[PDB]
Formats: C-alpha cells, sequence, structure tokens
C-alpha cells in the first residue's frame, strides 16, 4: 500500500460532494453578495439551532483585532469584512489567516453578534442578492443540518490572505487542553467492530488524548479529513489533532471489518459526530476509512462527511 492507494478503500462510499460544489458556486459571488449571503443563511439557521459561543481563552489571539473592528466606523468595518472576503492583502486580513478554524469562526461568531446589535455595520435593508446569489442562498438553505455548517465553516475557513505568500508564519491556535478527567470518560462500542485500534481511536480522541492516539498511528501513517488531502506522518498528524480536533464528541454506531492484502485490515465505521460550535444541535453523519497494518497501527483513515 501507498497513502495513494489506501485512499480508495471502501470506494462505495458516497460522500457529501454537495458541500465542496456549493462552495464553488459561492465564490463566484460579490464579496457584498457573498457577506449577505452567509448572513441571510445564519439568521435562518438560528431559528432553530444555536450556536454554542467559544470561551474567552479560545479567542486570546483575536481579541485585540476583534476590539479594533468594533471601534472602527461603519464604512471601515464593510471594508474590512469585504478585504476578509476577497482573500485582500491588508494587516487585518495577514493576521487573520495566522488563525486556526475555531480562531477564525469565533471571530465571525463576534461578528455576527455586534451586527445583530448594532455595534458592527449590518447588512443594508433592502438588500437584494443577484439571480446567483438567490439561488446559492435557497440551495444552503436547503441542504441537511451537517452539510449546512460544513459549507459555513469552510467559507470562513478560506477568507483571509492566501496563506502560501506570507512565507515563514507562526500558524496560532486555542490552547490544548488537558486529557478529560479519568472519570469522566466514556467507553464507546460499535456494532459489528471490536478491533481494539479503532476502539482505542474513537475513545481518545473523545478524551481529547492526542499523545496516546497519536502513538497508534505507523510513524508514516495519514488521516484525511472530509473534502481535503491527506495529512502524512505523526508530526503533522498530531499538530492537526491539537489545532482542530478537541472537544469532538464521535459516536461512532456500526461498522464492518474485511481483510485487505497482506494482512492488512480495511474496517468502515459509521455514525455520527458533534462539534463543540453546535454540540447535540447538530449530528453530523460521519463514516470513517481504517487501513489498518498487522501488527494493529492506523497506516491510513480517512473521515467522509455523508451524503
Ligand atoms: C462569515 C459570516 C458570518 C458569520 C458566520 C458564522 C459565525 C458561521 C459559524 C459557522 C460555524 C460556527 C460552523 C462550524 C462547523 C463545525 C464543523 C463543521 C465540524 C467538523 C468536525 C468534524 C466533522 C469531526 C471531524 C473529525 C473526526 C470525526 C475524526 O475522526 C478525526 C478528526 C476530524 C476533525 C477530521 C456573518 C453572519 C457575520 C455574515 C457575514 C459572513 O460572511
Amino acid at each position: 500500500f501507498t497513502i495513494d492507494s489506501a485512499r480508495n478503500i471502501f470506494p462505495n462510499t458516497l460522500s457529501a460532494d454537495a458541500v465542496p460544489a456549493t462552495i464553488a458556486r459561492f465564490s463566484q459571488l460579490s464579496a457584498e453578495d457573498q457577506l449577505a449571503l452567509v448572513w441571510f443563511a445564519y439568521l435562518e439557521m438560528g431559528k432553530t439551532i444555536t450556536i454554542a459561543a467559544p470561551g474567552a481563552a479560545s479567542m486570546v489571539f483575536a481579541e485585540k483585532t476583534m476590539n479594533e473592528v468594533r471601534q472602527m466606523t461603519p464604512l471601515e468595518q464593510t471594508q474590512v469584512m469585504c478585504d476578509l472576503t476577497n482573500r485582500a492583502d491588508t494587516p487585518i486580513s495577514r493576521i487573520y489567516s495566522t488563525w486556526s478554524a475555531n480562531i477564525k469562526l469565533g471571530f465571525w461568531y463576534q461578528l455576527g453578534q455586534w451586527m445583530e446589535d448594532g455595534s458592527v455595520a449590518p447588512i443594508p435593508k433592502g438588500y437584494q442578492l443577484s439571480a446567483n446569489a438567490s439561488a446559492v442562498l435557497e440551495a444552503i438553505k436547503k441542504l441537511e443540518d451537517g452539510q449546512q455548517i460544513t459549507v459555513l465553516r469552510n467559507c470562513v475557513v478560506d477568507m483571509g490572505f492566501d496563506t502560501s505568500k506570507m512565507g515563514t508564519y507562526t500558524k496560532v491556535a486555542e490552547p490544548v487542553v488537558p486529557p478529560k478527567e479519568m472519570s469522566e470518560r466514556t467507553k464507546v462500542s460499535i456494532d459489528g467492530v471490536t478491533n481494539p485500534t479503532v476502539l482505542s481511536y474513537m475513545d481518545n480522541l473523545n478524551a481529547n488524548d492526542f499523545d496516546v492516539l497519536i502513538n497508534l498511528f505507523t510513524p508514516d501513517g495519514a488521516l484525511q479529513p472530509p473534502f481535503q488531502r491527506p495529512i502524512v506522518g505523526k508530526d503533522a498528524v498530531l499538530r492537526f489533532f491539537k489545532e482542530e480536533c478537541q472537544n469532538l464528541k464521535l459516536l461512532p454506531e456500526k461498522g464492518v471489518s474485511e481483510p485487505a492484502q497482506d494482512g492488512f485490515t480495511q474496517i468502515k465505521i459509521t455514525g455520527k459526530v458533534q462539534t463543540p460550535w453546535f454540540g447535540a444541535g447538530v449530528g453530523m453523519n460521519m463514516a470513517w476509512r481504517f487501513l489498518i497494518n498487522p501488527e494493529g497501527k492506523i497506516f491510513f483513515v480517512a473521515i467522509d462527511l455523508l451524503a
């Protein structure tokens, strides 16, 4: 096996490629239409589900820029949001690109709160979307909740100046929370799968115990998040666990295990995952595809958002 051939296990797994499809339609619109479309989608979503605000401890790297935006005049505030949306080269747009996904989301959550109470320049009353933007908004409102919040997250994440041409820069993330209190941990069960490596992957992720979790991988192993390329090697995979994978709740329900070539094992689990942004408000339907070597170490795992 190679990582590239490991990618193809269980090829009838149908992922939700409506998500990148919708994002690409979104990318065709004007900056102002993009901001207004998301505002209208956000407001509609808030009728039924509520974002859990992040702790102030996780926003320490964004706090000063956020207060700067609030104190700006309305026209400056609108220009900052447009700059981010167009991925313009401005100081705020560069700083934004050094932030982890959760810091970026908290930044836009705070702006959205301030747009509601009138502190930040709101979407003009009687704003009219272009016909193409109107079609995108309706499409987004039609997606199931798990796919809706993934479109919204991926829009937020892709804003800011292109990371490729700020060169050497420190990527910044939320504090690394200590592993969960032992008495506070739960024990997953999976109908049809008792493989100890897969159970330990689930339990350690649910406990935020990334030092233990990373030891489940081969040194050259890889993890592939939904709609992304594989992250290769223990060092990069551990950075991703710390930067992006804290406070998830994984609820695998059932799975199947099959031999693969050379005493490898290929395992597919389906279930739900909750993000801390929404808790039980949004249960995302996920698949996990593991390729495990004869010693029981993860050579490859893909995580798919299901159609
Ligand atoms: C932007 C904007 C707005 C503001 C908007 C906002 C504030 C939008 C906020 C949108 C939010 C808060 C979106 C969050 C989604 C969290 C997601 C998809 C998680 C996936 C985690 C997963 C699948 C589990 C993943 C995984 C498991 C299972 C593993 O096994 C391994 C790990 C891994 C992570 C791969 C305004 C409203 C101001 C209007 C203007 C405007 O543009």
